[PDB]
């Protein structure tokens, strides 16, 4: 792991506005431990809610994510099949919706995705893109999923992207710690949310 | 949590398959510059795999990081690892390994992003082949393999994670991330198994 | 265009795929965004598409979009400031009753001129092995030139069924059939289309 | 024809800045009529110019598409089916290097394709976003071709596109003018190139 620092890992991403939020998957289905699990993830979203509220000050761009399939299954997919339960991530599924803390306002946006990256087949890239965002706060579950997927996609799509690592939770910890690892080393500027802020 | 919430599933194989080689590059097999960890013999393995998936056919398809002799395309996956500016076209670092070189019409896919997927016409090229199933091998585990496997995913491939045919610079990112594909995007074997079943 | 050796024929291959590209209320009314031949192309649609079911193939829709509060809206409804009307819930934006789609047909929502452009549709067809995507819709010099030519470069064979799309005016109609057949497509009517498959 | 005014097509686009250039595959094989060359494509180049050292003494970010193929077919595509010829636009063929007109210097992107848009299966997407570029001047060949490709692309990706109307070119003048129409209605702010700086 000392290759790293040798081989030139971990180089600070310089912030720079315009701000953008997006919040990955804080959904029922990702909140309650009973369905689809519960290490940090609780902590995390309400954590967040001092970010959102910081986004809507401030007068950033925010968009929110959420996993929606159709209800006969018409788009099921190669990672409906390795995690089954995600089909039941229907539109009007209570499962599938938004956790109250973080419901979403006035012009701010919400996708629908059927992949972990909130990038992959949406519109998020070019929603930014007119909006000019250059620098996009990240937050949501699950931390060593759809988190790290959307936030390698930021890199990509040409954003800066800023982990909330205190405002992303995953259902296990050692993939957590892992994924916020990978993502420091390689993929964006990665901080708790008082020094994002800040 | 993970097997209470149905995660780990079977991802059943689908011909016809297919082989991306993910920056099996000089770069990335040499120590001094990005190489290191396993990925020296990742680079051997993959060897044998190449040569089967030339007997019996299948579409094969290379990946290369290459940015810009100007820096003209230097992005910001370029500002976490500046050295990955460093591999011009042209640059021998760059690159495919001799022993992997390409043939025939084995598609050399550039890229500037950590996934094979990410502004390049991978998906439309296996598209065009019908590819049900997309065996994976290359460097880094943690890195461009990982990203490549869950876009593959995202495109509609099956991925087949060749666990000794992808390595990276340090052990416990590339278990951690070989975890993580085996619960939510790929089939993870070894080539032995993956070979004899396909 | 034969002298630089354009509009070679595309040979049709399976697996088949069908799209319908915008056939919403809002675009078979002429009041609202239709207009000209689109109403007969719905309904020499309904021939292809429930031959499609017959054949087991894979069949797409696609339908304009956008958020109730206005929030993605984007460049394309700035020079056309009536897109925006597309809610999902506005019986405008619906799916014609002629062509509803049942149980295994995906429904694309997009905000946008392609069915592909920040959708699934891609991937949703390449799952399943389509080569040949057979494409109806509105408008000829709209969404469907605009899928047809994402789906040639998505890598699937265009197939444009020139008397299931249909436009506002004949002339870029006819003149957006011309650059489809000379640089993008196998371009034949319905009948052709349905016996060669 | 009424129905455009009427149903609310071809409103005023609103040029924002910051501004950003590309040109669409002014190549050698495009300006010569026994290849792909042929009406007014020799003017629009020489026209060019004039915005190309506009956007350079501006401080505009400046893309410049090329279609290139692999030496050995190995990404021949559907295009290429339907016109043959593509085929020959190789890396190191005349006919696939930009005109010398319009040589490109500095940090100016050139952007590689096998498609006709100059967006899809490539990073210039990510590249104007990180930019922060809201207004895309267009240019290049052929109106009713990739020009048209790549202007409903820059629309869809969050650009405001700006079609250089002398400025881009076509072999034919019927389909030039038909797809001049199309944009001016649903895509992009038509105007000639001194309209266009002034």
């Amino acid at each position: 792991l000392g290759s790293y620092e040798r081989q030139g890992f971990g180089a600070a991403l310089p912030l720079k506005a315009p701000y953008g939020l997006l919040i990955v998957d804080f959904v029922n289905g990702f909140a309650d431990p009973a369905q689809f699990g519960g290490g940090n993830i609780a902590a995390a979203i309400e954590t967040t809610r001092t970010v959102l509220a910081a986004a809507r000050e401030r007068g950033w761009a925010v968009a929110h994510s959420r996993i929606v399939y159709a209800d006969d299954d018409a788009d099921g997919n190669i990672f409906s099949i390795k995690v089954p339960g995600m089909l039941t991530l229907k539109e009007h599924a209570p499962a599938s919706a938004i956790v109250p803390q973080l419901a979403p306002q006035a012009g701010e946006y919400v996708v629908r995705k059927s992949t972990p990256s909130a990038f992959y087949g949406t519109m998020l890239a070019a929603w930014l893109a007119q909006r000019g965002v250059q620098t996009l706060l990240v937050a949501g579950a699950t931390t060593s999923g759809c988190v790290r997927a959307s936030v390698v996609d930021a890199m990509s799509a040409g954003f800066r992207p800023l982990v909330l690592s205190d405002c992303v939770g995953d259902r296990a910890l050692g993939p957590h710690e892992a994924n916020l690892f990978d993502m420091r080393q390689k993929y964006a500027a990665v901080m708790t949310h008082d020094e994002a802020l800040a």
